[PDB]
C-alpha cells in the first residue's frame, strides 16, 4: 500500500489544474507550469480571461506548451492503478 | 507493481543530457523533453543553442522551469525502491 499511494501521488501532478480529471492531450503553462487538458486551458483562454487559471500571467493559446510525453506517463499510471 | 510500467516512466524523467534523474529540472517548450537545469544551459552555452533533442533554436529564457518534477522523482524513487 505504500507503491500504491506512490502512484497515487505522481497520478495526482497529472491531473488537469481545471478540471482536476487525468489529462487529456496535455498542455503546460510556460511561466508556472501547470499542466491542462487542451480543452479546458482553451475554453479558460477564450471564455474566461487570457491567463493561466493557476499563476494569472498572460497567455495565449499558442504559447502553450505541448507535454509531448504525457499521455504514455498518464497511460502508464493507468496500468498502475492495477 | 510493473516493473516496465514503472521505467517507462521514469525513463521520462531522467535528464536527456547527463542521463541522471533531474535537478531543478527545465523543458524545452518545443519537444518537451526535460533537462536538469545545469545540464541545458551548459549544453547552450558550449554546443550550438539548440536543444540537444528538437535541435530547434532554444535559448535559456525559454526553458520551462518543471516545478512538479521533484516530486515526482522523489515518488519515482520510492516506487523503484518497492522491487523489495
Ligand atoms: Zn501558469
Ligand atoms: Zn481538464
Ligand atoms: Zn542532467
Ligand atoms: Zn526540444
Amino acid at each position: 500500500h505504500m507503491d500504491e499511494q506512490s502512484v497515487e501521488s505522481i497520478a495526482e501532478v497529472f491531473r488537469c489544474f481545471i478540471c482536476m480529471e487525468k489529462l487529456r492531450d496535455a498542455r503546460l503553462c510556460p511561466h508556472c507550469s501547470k499542466l491542462c487538458c487542451f480543452s479546458c486551458i482553451r475554453r479558460w483562454l477564450t471564455e474566461q480571461r487570457a491567463q493561466c487559471p493557476h499563476c494569472r500571467a498572460p497567455l495565449q493559446l499558442r504559447e502553450l506548451v505541448n507535454c509531448r510525453w504525457a499521455e504514455e506517463v498518464t497511460q502508464q499510471l493507468d496500468t498502475l492503478q492495477l
